[PDB]
């Protein structure tokens, strides 16, 4: 019952992790999707400043990873993914996360080759005419400061719910003193109204917006607005028949607005490529839907339904006349439409319960994608050869998995066979500038990305001890790969598609010593070939470990944690993704961070930390390269912040 610091999080059912976002985390998260996941094995992010950064999950990257909110698929529109999905999501605003690892899910849309992640938010439950509040406030060094509200009211037959947020920090320093451009500043307010008529029925409509703003440490440029809008309707009924045990439906609408400049968070760099006052504005629009039916009887659940798709891209500049060195602004500008994405699928899994310790699951999908290149010219302009050019592509994937409980132990074993093929996506297509060798350009040739994977592991949740582990070995046939070349002026990637062999897994245990003291440790490895080259794949993440020793007597909770990574010697220089390239082997570094925690009414809870107590100095493998206009060398990588300490009261009614 005495209240906790989250280090870790561990795996409770086969494959998936499911967490609680509104605890305190203890490398305390940048109020950011990617710094939510950095507590569950197997994930690593690549970092760009102080928050917005990109999440890696066993070394895949982007859209590998199925990032849902609400069932609902947020996007950005940064060609350069400065706004990845968890950059719009706000952890503590939402309930439960959940993490499916692998290709083993085909419930929630196409692709998701490396797992999907669901934030979710149930629900109200009122019975009488009531309410409810939580809140948190925390405060930390350079000038770290974040507000949440949480707050309901309804009963039987309805509610309305508020959820809002904000958030934003100073530039950190590293190890060493340095002070890394990274000021970041974040806001949320979305609200949603349900009805309940009966206790079988839900009917939900959710509107939020959100804004920010970043700087970048790498990049060149920084993001000066991630303007979000979102709509959200959808429609549950429970019991409608003896088999048909639930029917859900759901439609959203998402609307990304960001800015890039380098006047607005720095000052143009006097002697860069971009000497004068320039920023770039793109949206991202995405209209989506979902209808599953649940049916359950006898020894078996089947869910079905179709989901369907679109999203569109659009984009514009500012200009700069440089013998008048007047500037008209991007918005003085239209929009120029450039690509328009369309997905429609068909889907069912298949549970059979064979008694007693046996679990028998199988699942497909079929998904018909499309996308049609709106780009009339190219970028000083050119001709674009695939203008209004459309493609398409029928795409199944499917995947079984067997689960065995044992005899004596408490002990379920797992393993399970999964195939997914993946469309590729708006970086993929549209950020290269130039495709495979041959080809006009990406848009024309990038093949789809098609990914086959055996997945086992086991859990022990015996008293005292719990442990879990899970691995995987798997090929990919034309995953797509990108590499950097240096023609003198500026840097110009190139996707192709190669064929790739990975293999990793996680493991973990936590042990409970005593009444008061409590153990536990993880384990995360991730190993990546690019069989077309005969060469390591580039952007993988080292190996991995973390232990944690907690006390905790009745009201109060004291932690220690030490996180510990390998150097990283397989590197792929010159290749990566959208995003960053391999170049050098990387240090290997330990960190060690504290955290207390204290109840002090059965409202109000008190927690406080020091991260990297012995101010670190350190660098992970996947961060981005630092910008040559602030203090940064030659593809030295932006670093990890030194010491922070922070404080946190969370509140509930
Ligand atoms: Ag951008
Ligand atoms: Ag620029
Ligand atoms: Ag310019």
């Amino acid at each position: 019952l005495a209240p906790s610091v989250v280090t870790g999080v561990a795996q409770s059912s086969p494959l998936t992790i499911v967490t609680n976002p509104k605890e305190p985390r203890q490398p305390v998260p940048a109020s950011d999707g990617a710094d939510y996941l950095k507590t569950i094995p197997g994930f690593a992010v690549i970092r760009n400043g102080g928050s917005n950064g990109d999440p890696v999950l066993r070394g895949m990257f982007g859209s590998r990873l199925n990032i849902l909110t609400n069932g609902g698929m947020m996007l950005g529109a940064c060609p350069n993914r400065m706004d990845a999905p968890t950059s719009y999501i706000s952890p503590e605003t939402y309930d439960k996360l959940t993490v499916i690892k692998g290709p083993q899910t085909v419930l929630w849309g196409p692709g998701a080759s490396a797992g999907t992640i669901l934030f979710e938010r149930e629900p109200e439950r009122f019975g009488e005419l009531g309410s409810r509040v939580n809140a948190s406030l925390l405060a930390g060094s350079n000038g770290r400061f974040d507000k949440v509200l949480d707050a309901a009211a309804g009963n039987r037959l309805g509610y309305l719910r508020f959820t809002g947020n904000h958030a934003q920090s100073d530039d950190y320093e590293d190890g060493a003193g340095n002070t890394v451009p990274s000021r970041w500043k974040k806001w949320n307010g979305d609200v949603a109204v349900g009805w309940t008529p009966d206790e079988d029925t839900l009917i939900e409509l959710t509107a939020g917006k959100g804004d920010g703003e970043a700087r970048y440490a790498g990049r060149g440029m920084d993001g000066s607005q991630f303007k979000r809008e979102s709509l959200g309707l959808r429609f549950v009924k429970s019991n409608v028949s003896d088999v048909l045990e639930k029917v859900e439906a759901q439609v959203y609408y998402n609307y990304a607005d960001h800015i890039m400049d380098n006047f607005r968070l720095r000052t143009p760099d006097p002697s860069s490529m971009m000497p004068m006052p320039m920023a770039s504005q793109v949206d991202r629009r995405t209209l989506g839907g979902r209808l599953a039916a649940t049916w359950r009887w006898d020894d078996f659940k089947l869910v079905t339904g179709v989901d369907a798709m679109r999203n569109e891209h659009r984009a514009r500049g500012s200009k700069y006349d440089m013998m008048t060195d007047y500037y008209t602004d991007a918005d003085q500008f239209p929009w120029s439409k450039d690509a328009v994405f369309h997905n429609y699928g068909a889907f069912g899994e298949l549970t059979w319960f064979a008694a007693e310790r046996d679990r028998l699951i199988g699942g497909l999908r079929l998904d018909r994608a499309s996308v049609k290149d709106y780009r009339q010219t190219l970028k000083h302009a050119m001709a674009n050869p695939t203008a209004n050019d459309t493609r398409a592509d029928t795409l199944p994937s499917g995947f079984v998995r067997y689960e065995h409980d044992l005899a004596d132990s408490p002990t379920t074993l797992y393993a399970g066979l999964g195939h997914a093929e993946r469309f590729p996506d708006y970086w993929e297509l549209f950020s290269p500038k130039r495709g495979p060798n041959g080809s006009v350009n990406a848009f024309d040739k990038i093949k789809p990305e098609k990914t086959t994977q055996l997945d086992f592991g086991l859990q022990y949740n015996g008293d005292k001890l719990q442990a879990w582990a899970s691995g995987y070995v798997g090929v990919v046939q034309d995953f797509i790969l990108f590499s950097y070349r240096e023609g003198m002026m500026g840097s110009s990637t190139q996707a192709t598609n190669v064929d790739a062999r990975i293999m990793g897994g996680e493991l973990g245990a936590s042990y409970q010593l005593t009444g008061n003291w409590k153990t536990d440790a993880s384990l995360a490895y991730a190993w990546g070939k690019n069989s077309s080259d005969d060469r390591a794949l580039p952007q993988i993440p080292p190996l991995e470990a973390r232990f944690g020793l907690t006390y905790e007597e009745g009201d109060w909770s004291a932690g220690s944690l030490w996180r510990v990574v390998a150097p990283q010697n397989r590197i792929a220089r010159d290749q990566g993704n959208v995003v960053g390239k391999d170049f050098d082997k990387s240090a290997g570094f330990g960190v060690f961070s504290l955290n207390g925690a204290y109840r002090v009414t059965r409202n109000v809870k008190l927690s406080a930390g020091v991260d990297n107590l012995f101010d670190k100095d350190y660098t992970e493998h996947l961060n981005k390269a630092g910008d040559a206009g602030f203090g940064f060398s030659a593809n030295e990588t932006v670093p990890e912040p030194g010491r922070t300490f922070w404080t946190k009261v969370d509140f509930s009614f």
